[PDB]
């Protein structure tokens, strides 16, 4: 994991649909290149959950791999007669978009991914509220990641679920109940997640527990970018490392089209060979498979976040 952040489950691509001149470097992502989409999320003490839960998806990997769909209009253009759609959630969302950035994009309360957007040569304040004149010569090429997230597949389904929190009135967009009286206000960052049929389901705690298990996505496989260097060892340093697909990887008693070795886990399952090996397959820390208890009950989940929002609660 430590070593092998910027090889992803997947796919790995980190792009929004409407910007593809960062793709040679976001499309995939791996362990050369920097790409404004993804970068930020490692930088430490911001992002923590998905830092913690670094080898699940990120939101854009999440569209791309076809876990979470598209808004219905994928992206809010601020600038306009009003740009309305997004407007209403994203104000009751405290953010700080960095300079540079033309688009910035978050979960929706209908679970789908929007965005919200400049036009061209416009960047974004550092509230992400607003539109204005860019004031470098470079706008970054990405979309800036509006939450703490992580994401997976699931088929679990929770139509049944709702946002349910102690004497809260109102949670982002979400009015729980009328709340007659005088009401205490604040930004409070919340944890929740979406589900199969479910909208964004706010949280009063996060009760997280991962099984670890030999699927694919709990590895991360890597080669030696170049000419022959000898053998592939788990040789972290001195690194032209590009990334290696898993499934060329044949698996015990079975064909693949490469050959590999691995850790302890990996030699398990899929057959090893130390001395002919193309790639070197790790287990990667922290994958698996997530459920959340949502008030009494394990499901599992498509993702699982954290955001700042607005939160009116009843006094007493």
């Amino acid at each position: 994991e430590d070593p092998h952040l910027r090889n992803r489950p997947g796919k790995g691509h980190n792009y929004i649909d409407g910007m593809t001149q960062e793709d040679a470097t976001c499309k995939p992502v791996t362990y050369a290149g920097a790409c404004s989409s993804f970068d930020v999320l490692l930088e430490k003490g911001k992002f923590p959950l998905f830092q913690s839960y670094a080898h699940h998806r990120t939101l854009l990997e999440a569209v791309h791999d076809t876990i979470i769909a598209k808004a219905d209009p994928p992206s809010c253009d601020l600038q306009s007669a009003h740009g309305n759609p997004c407007m209403k959630e994203k104000l009751v969302m405290k953010t700080h978009c960095p300079n540079d950035y033309q688009s910035a994009h978050y979960l929706n309360n209908d679970g789908k991914m929007a965005s919200v957007k400049c036009p061209p040569k416009y960047e974004l304040t550092e509230d992400c509220n607003f539109c204005r004149q860019m004031t470098g010569a470079s706008l970054k090429k990405g979309s800036y990641p509006l939450q703490d997230l992580f994401c997976q597949s699931s088929e679990d389904d929770g139509s049944k679920l709702k946002t349910k929190m102690k004497g809260v009135c109102e949670v982002g967009v979400q009015a729980l109940k009328k709340c007659d009286g005088q009401l205490s206000t604040a930004h409070e960052v919340v944890p929740f997640a979406v589900f199969k049929n479910s909208k964004k389901v706010y949280l009063d705690k996060l009760d997280l527990k991962t099984e670890e298990n030999l699927l694919p996505d709990s590895f991360v496989c890597f080669e030696h970018k170049g000419q022959y260097k000898g053998t592939i060892d788990s040789g972290q340093t001195k690194r032209e490392l590009k990334s290696f697909d898993i499934s060329q990887c044949p698996k015990i008693g079975g064909h693949g089209s490469k050959k590999c070795t691995g850790d302890a886990a990996f030699c398990s399952a899929y057959e090893c060979t130390a001395q002919y090996a193309n790639a070197y397959c790790s287990h990667a820390n922290g994958s698996g498979i997530v459920q959340i208890q949502v008030s009494g009950v394990w499901k599992k989940p498509l993702c699982v976040g954290y955001e700042r929002v607005v939160v009116k609660r009843e006094l007493s």
